[PDB]
């Protein structure tokens, strides 16, 4: 209509409109208290009601960017609080929005999240459900300025459901706390993925993202014609570029436009969009993004015919290299949803390389004949790693598998800080228990998802604390070969053992009153420091000390005087270990 505010309000819903407006303003004004934002939201809401009533009231036909900016400049203490952001309020559209976007340093140290007792929150929730979820969004929004506001709304919907059920049950802490921790982990995991996707765009460029998207969309929509997948990738690239740039308004519009188009052509894209295209406008974008892979046509031509066996390959390559390479990805990706996107890019990379030499050669059809024998090792490598690692995950527990990784990676890079080694290994153990549950046809894509974000946190951690040139090489190299680089890491033979530190290997009765997580991390920290001090001790000898130490703790914890038991007999264990490890 004449006004956009009216449409959006009516196209979305008052309560959802009031939420997005709250997040939108909270992401910029990361200082102004909660009560201030509520006033900002109400003023905007009432204004939108005026726009809903009169389709041409005072400043009602203005664009969202314009209207948003005007209200953002209305704040009194703007240059007196945020600093350079106020110079943007002296500009005009569309440069003013571009300004605001620039001055958005997403690292303003804020008071750490203060989680009270389980009953005070439940009481506050019940008294005012609406405002309890409003304060949730505010506190999160200002802490994650680049977090996609709609995605934060699905995190608030789960937050309500958790509190709605767990505040009614007998043991509220044995329902809520675990559910709250899971969300907090899911939230940081979602955040990390967005910032990784964006960092990759600002490193390898649009063409690189396009290649990633083709491979992924072809896996999800293995029926959709190539011309359709290309058009979806072209829209996804523009959507991803405006979201990484920091424009929530254009990001949310382009996502809505794409969600609408996908839902209007589902018969020509996928049959698995039936229930996603049932939902409201805002949930369409989210549902479609996590949509299950469609079944692949059984009557598919052999992909080796049009790319190797054919004698028009070089001729069909010359016409449009990227189009032809895109078709190769499309055909390979849709035939192999059990492959990681990263593996398919290794194959797509290899094929390009081989066509860039063999097509300029004397006899091409002779040169690139055996190109599919070059993929076999590229495919077998990850498959062999998964099968070998998932087998070992069955043999031991989850915690016992983490101990195996602890030893494995400490021996490889013993210079890395214990906490980084513990955090990485524990996370990597949880990948095993969340992927090995599936069969071979789901494991690799499952692994890729989790490994991508686990390997990036390590790379970010190591960049703040540079320690190994090898780890720097792995983090700075091609994103495709990131995981292979870490896999290829050899045991450090140069490394000289850390000297024995009594403080490091002294435990008390205090450990008995630690949660399973706390206890495990204390024990796993001690294991890393054992390998850093005995890096050439065998899996045999480590297992011996670990078990001797495991039996040691589960022998005085809940025993007649546990304070002396863990000090007196604890010293004997150290001495008993110091006899077998020189
Ligand atoms: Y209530
Ligand atoms: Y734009």
């Amino acid at each position: 209509h004449k006004s956009e505010v009216a449409h959006r309000f009516k196209d979305l819903g008052e309560e959802n409109f009031k939420a997005l407006v709250l997040i939108a303003f909270a992401q910029y004004l990361q200082q102004c208290p909660f009560e201030d934002h509520v006033k900002l939201v109400n003023e905007v809401t009432e204004f939108a009601k005026t726009c809903v009533a009169d389709e041409s009231a005072e400043n009602c036909d203005k664009s969202l960017h314009t209207l948003f900016g005007d209200k953002l400049c209305t704040v009194a203490t703007l240059r007196e609080t945020y600093g350079e952001m106020a110079d943007c309020c002296a500009k005009q559209e569309p440069e003013r929005n571009e300004c605001f976007l620039q001055h958005k340093d997403d690292n303003p140290n804020l008071p750490r999240l203060v989680r009270p007792e389980v009953d005070v929150m439940c009481t506050a929730f019940h008294d005012n459900e609406e405002t309890f979820l409003k304060k949730y969004l505010y506190e999160i929004a200002r802490r994650h300025p680049y977090f996609y506001a709609p995605e934060l709304l699905f995190f608030a919907k789960r937050y309500k459901a958790a509190f709605t059920e767990c505040c009614q049950a007998a043991d509220k802490a044995a329902c809520l706390l675990p559910k709250l921790d899971e969300l907090r982990d899911e939230g940081k995991a979602s955040s990390a993925k967005q910032r990784l996707k964006c960092a990759s765009l600002q490193k390898f460029g649009e063409r690189a993202f396009k290649a990633w998207a083709v491979a992924r969309l072809s896996q999800r929509f293995p029926k959709a014609e190539f011309a359709e997948v290309s058009k979806l990738v072209t829209d996804l690239t523009k959507v991803h570029t405006e979201c990484c740039h920091g424009d929530l308004l254009e990001c949310a519009d382009d996502r809505a436009d794409l969600a609408k188009y996908i839902c209007e052509n589902q018969d020509s894209i996928s049959s698995k969009l039936k229930e996603c295209c049932e939902k409201p406008l805002l949930e369409k974008s989210h549902c479609i993004a996590e949509v299950e892979n469609d079944e692949m046509p059984a009557d598919l031509p052999s992909l080796a015919a049009d790319f190797v066996e054919s004698k028009d390959v070089c001729k069909n390559y010359a016409e449009a290299k990227d189009v032809f390479l895109g078709m190769f990805l499309y055909e390979y990706a849709r035939r192999h949803p059990d492959y990681s996107v990263v593996l398919l890019l290794r194959l797509a990379k290899t094929y390009e390389t081989t066509l860039e030499k063999c097509c300029a050669a004397a006899d091409p059809h002779e040169c690139y004949a055996k190109v599919f024998d070059e993929f076999k090792p590229l495919v077998e490598e990850p498959q062999n790693l998964i099968k070998q690692n998932c087998e070992l995950f069955e043999q031991l527990g989850e915690y016992k598998f983490q101990n195996a990784l602890l030893v494995r990676y400490t021996k490889k890079v013993p210079q890395v800080s214990t906490p980084t080694l513990v955090e990485v290994s524990r996370n990597l153990g949880k990948v095993g228990s969340k992927c090995c549950k599936h069969p071979e046809a789901k494991r690799m894509p499952c692994a890729e998802d989790y490994l991508s974000v686990v390997l990036n946190q390590l790379c970010v951690l190591h960049e703040k604390t540079p320690v190994s040139d090898r780890v720097t090489k792995c983090c700075t190299e091609s994103l495709v070969n990131r995981r292979p680089c870490f896999s290829a890491l050899e045991v450090d033979e140069t490394y000289v053992p850390k000297e024995f530190n009594a403080e490091t290997f002294t435990f008390h009765a205090d450990i008995c009153t630690l949660s399973e997580k706390e206890e495990q991390i204390k024990k796993q920290t001690a294991l890393v420091e054992l390998v850093k001090h005995k890096p050439k001790a065998t899996k045999e000898q480590l297992k011996a000390v670990m078990d001797d130490f495991a039996a040691f703790v589960e022998k005085c914890c809940k025993a007649d005087d546990k304070e002396t038991c863990f000090a007196e007999e604890g010293k004997k264990l150290v001495a008993a270990s110091q006899a077998a490890l020189g």
